[PDB]
């Protein structure tokens, strides 16, 4: 009697190349409140992804509660580091893979969303990309730093820029942070703690703009570290899955619907009164104090 | 969908005297998803509350979107400052209101929720009492400032205290603060600021106790102002609703039901990962570093 | 050519009971600014306290970088749970201990300040009590809850409303809070962390309302623990210790001084442009996302 | 008995131009407490600020509690936009002012006062630069928006990474930001919010990779609008200025001096426990939840 109810609503996510992200599991939410779904792809990963969807690939990930599939309306080429078309370089442009597909820089893909389905209603950032995430700060170059910032925070502005104008009023967007940006989490380097801290500034700054402008809603989701525990935790991400589990003040894995789930219900218009907010879906793990497992308790 | 599905779940709603409130509208929301309703109805307020829901005064606020309305299953008078029977002053017990009714101890309505139903799966706390609330902290006694804290913070921890015993894990609950705990609000007074920051500390505690000790989930709601604008804004709320809705992010009002709803989500097993949080539901109110109306500008 | 001037200036410190506590430490940073030294000792220990600074006990800890040893112009027996005679039961006016010494409640101790000095520009509160501190707060009485409130947090309104009158403009108060109150520290029990979120909340209020009645700046110092490693941590305050040590964006540890040097510029002309601040004075600790000694890294 | 000393200690300041901004204010606030002083001056600045300096222009503003004037040891031309002389477009190299200096990029700077003083205890950085400032975030290209995280948060990585080598332990650094990052303030364009969001986090994870590094403490103050109140505030700053005095807790102006006492304190051994820290010295608006002078009240 109470229904996350998208129906009649579209979505363009911005961040999909395969099943294993939280993109995919937001698209899976969505598709199952009712949305129709519309797909921004990374060009170098656009062929493997529609490829391995086409062979049937994902179809054990798209299956919804309902028993049905999701499906994709549509995939976009998309690389949101270019606003436009002036913007790239020839080194890029003549890079096979960019060289392969069209339309892929930011105002292209919105007039093509604007051509093919006239507008939408929810918008959906769930990308990121640095570089130099592996060196610590005091070792990060000075592009490596812009790199990360422009990729994983200005593109959100760009999207919804370049989106406004075709969204419903009414309409909500979202994208994903990490608690890197207010807390210091080492291991999360190349200025993508900056950029995590920038996004989450610019959320709450767009909520007033976008929110005075056109009665769009803008939020972020602090999200914990995905993926169930490894046999043997290698790799920055396995051991964050591994510390989340047994620190938090809840016991358990985080599984991408998790994530999915709360942002259906941010972007629903349920969520009408919560707008320029960071929620935290992370079992409750930001609001520990000590780490239970540290070897003086 | 994607429902909030409460089906088979049963919540204990603590605080409502009418349909005006919070806590009515919490109710109404859990209620449409499918939630069987136990109320706590302070003992002073529980004859006009029980005539009117009688004689069919609260029917129009009884309506559901379904187009039914919501079934209260059982009203059980209760005094949320009082443990135990013996902690009440006889004073107390020889006043005819609680000398009508019987059972209301927290200790003693946990008790009869129990041998009635066995158990619940989602405790509501919504009630505050802060008896010298007018007065600036400056002038607010001991006596004041603590009765504050034990009915609208400690009260929390009784509840929870005395039904998670009965509450079946998976289960949540949910409490509604306001923003006077972290910033300065002038009118908040008589420590009921001091009780608010209470509990929303206490929420972080009892996520870590409870989500550990009972799979319990627990968090918080920071509302904004409730109710659409006076005609002449006097009085506390008045104003703020006023002040909100020239100053948020987003200009509208805020309903009830945009609160019930975001508890109906927050209750949910949708918000699996969500606990030891404060969402704020205020038109993005608390993000604002300055009031446009301020008439410097 | 930059000396934290207090020369001319008298500070009332409530929570001196032996020379091994924050309390201390702050009084021989202001006496080493200058300041004229007032101090309030709980009633219980007043005799062992007074006994061992006549002695010279405490010889050792009274020496000022000066060379000089630090003088302590009068103690005050002091009962801040009690704010007036009349509010002091019988069975506790009769007890030895309180029967041995008088004007021992806030008001009163109040009164004998400006009876014997007029004024004062400074207050400092270091004082803290909590009966159930090591009961998880699930298991936490309503007594125990309100009484760790009443001691720690409602004194420090009290003791500001009632010093307030004797208070010259440009004055300055301070208070200790610990990081409890905002994240979760297991162990830190019975409502006290509670009781630093209500302090913490009040300490922005009395900003405000102090601030625009008299022109006196409230701050609170959020501390880490106290002390140098145990041999072998057990207890509470040890592990906390070795974990700060091992975890803190600087490795070293906390020395009271530490803290009393911040408490002294903080209470100083030189801090005018800060009030209703929470100062972490921690090594860092409260701003790490993960403890670096967790043995999944 | 309690000085902020800072003698034997040498301090690099970076972004001071002429008298009256913080810079200024901080190096006499060093300059006062026994610092050795060294300027990073801003390449198209250097002219005009040597000459001024030179004539005497700035003989009122160097006056210092002392009553002597303050020293400047050495003015450094530098551009922190840029870290290696392989950055530098011709373009910019060309340019007048640029052709008439030299070593002004980050590395040959931090290796000329190697040269010249062997070693710093105290880097303070005091600068930032947004050339769409005046537009909202909606309106601000990738190149504005790259441009002041370029200039204002990561030439702070810069400076302190090209002079860690050189930095005594025990020393700190200190850089100046804006609450612009954390709530929303209509008018601070640009990418400015997401730049200073951007220099909080990195305070915080240089903190911890300079802390363990090298022991140096970082922090930064988030200071409040500068200058006293305009005839007729109109612009950006004069407005906040006003606001700032009619609803702050205590009603007063920030004096430059307000925020470089602060500083002093902050970069002295008295602060040795604090780092990570962002210290609001903004007559505690921060702390505030509503506008005073909003016309509902
Ligand atoms: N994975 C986690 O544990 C976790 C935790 C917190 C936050 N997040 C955030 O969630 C979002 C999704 O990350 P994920 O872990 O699902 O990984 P993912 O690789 O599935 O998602 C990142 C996506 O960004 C896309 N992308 C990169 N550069 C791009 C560019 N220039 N243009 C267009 N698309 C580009 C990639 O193709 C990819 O689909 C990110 O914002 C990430 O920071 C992830
Ligand atoms: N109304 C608002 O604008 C607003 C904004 C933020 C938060 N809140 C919070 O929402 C909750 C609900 O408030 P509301 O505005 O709906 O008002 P309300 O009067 O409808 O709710 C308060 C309730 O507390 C109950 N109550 C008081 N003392 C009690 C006691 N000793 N034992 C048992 N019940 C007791 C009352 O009977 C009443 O039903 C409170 O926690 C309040 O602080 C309200
Ligand atoms: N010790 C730490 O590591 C630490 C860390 C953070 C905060 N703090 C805070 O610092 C303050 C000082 O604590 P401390 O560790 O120096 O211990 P302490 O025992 O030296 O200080 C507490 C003091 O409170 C006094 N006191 C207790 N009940 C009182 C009452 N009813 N009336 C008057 N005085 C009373 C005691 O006599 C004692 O002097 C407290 O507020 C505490 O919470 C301490
Ligand atoms: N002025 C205020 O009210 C206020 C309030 C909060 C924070 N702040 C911060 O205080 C710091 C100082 O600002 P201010 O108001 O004193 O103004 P200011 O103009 O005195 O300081 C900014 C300085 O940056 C320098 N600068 C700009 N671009 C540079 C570059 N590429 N390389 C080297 N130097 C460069 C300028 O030459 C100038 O000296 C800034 O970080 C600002 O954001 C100012
Ligand atoms: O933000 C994240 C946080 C975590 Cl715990 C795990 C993965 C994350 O996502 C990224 C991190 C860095 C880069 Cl370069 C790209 C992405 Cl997608
Ligand atoms: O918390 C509240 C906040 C707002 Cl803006 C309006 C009402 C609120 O609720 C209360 C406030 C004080 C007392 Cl004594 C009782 C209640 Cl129910
Ligand atoms: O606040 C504190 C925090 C720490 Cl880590 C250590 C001691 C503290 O101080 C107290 C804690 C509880 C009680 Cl009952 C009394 C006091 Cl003085
Ligand atoms: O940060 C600031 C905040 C305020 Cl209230 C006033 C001035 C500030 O300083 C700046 C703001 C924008 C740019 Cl482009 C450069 C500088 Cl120095």
């Amino acid at each position: 009697g109470l229904p996350i109810d998208l129906r009649g609503k579209r979505a363009f996510i911005a961040g999909i190349a395969d099943d294993n992200g939280y993109g995919w599991a937001v698209a899976k939410s969505l598709a199952a409140a009712g949305a129709e779904i519309l797909v921004g792809t990374w060009v170098p990963a656009l062929n493997i992804f529609e490829t391995s969807l086409r062979r049937g690939k994902f179809d054990q990930s798209r299956v919804l509660p309902d028993g049905s599939l999701m499906e994709i309306k549509k995939v976009y080429p998309l690389d949101a580091v270019f606003d436009n078309p002036e913007d790239v370089p020839e080194d890029v442009k003549a890079n096979k893979r960019y060289a392969g597909s069209s339309n892929w820089t930011v105002q292209e893909a919105a007039e093509c969303v604007r051509q093919d389905f006239g507008s939408i209603d929810i918008l959906v950032h769930s990308l990121a990309n640095g570089p130099e995430v592996s060196k610590p700060l005091l070792e990060t170059s000075r592009k490596g730093y812009l790199a990360a910032i422009s990729a994983s925070s200005y593109s959100f502005v760009s999207l919804l820029s370049h989106f406004l104008p075709i969204m419903n009023p009414g309409g909500a967007s979202i994208s994903l942070t990490y608690i890197a940006s207010e807390r210091i989490i080492p291991g999360y380097g190349g200025g993508m703690s900056s950029a995590k801290a920038a996004l989450e500034s610019d959320t709450r700054v767009l909520a007033f703009e976008a929110g005075r402008k056109q009665n769009i809603r803008v939020n972020t989701i602090s999200a914990g570290p995905l993926g169930s525990r490894a046999a043997k935790a290698i790799g920055f991400i396995d051991t964050m899955i591994e510390y989340s589990y047994n620190n938090a003040p809840i016991q358990k894995t985080l599984t991408a619907d998790e994530v999915g789930n709360a942002a259906a219900f941010l972007v629903s218009p349920l969520a009408s009164a919560i707008t320029g907010a960071t929620i935290y879906v992370d079992n409750g793990l930001n609001s520990m104090g000590v780490a239970l497992d540290s070897p003086v308790f």
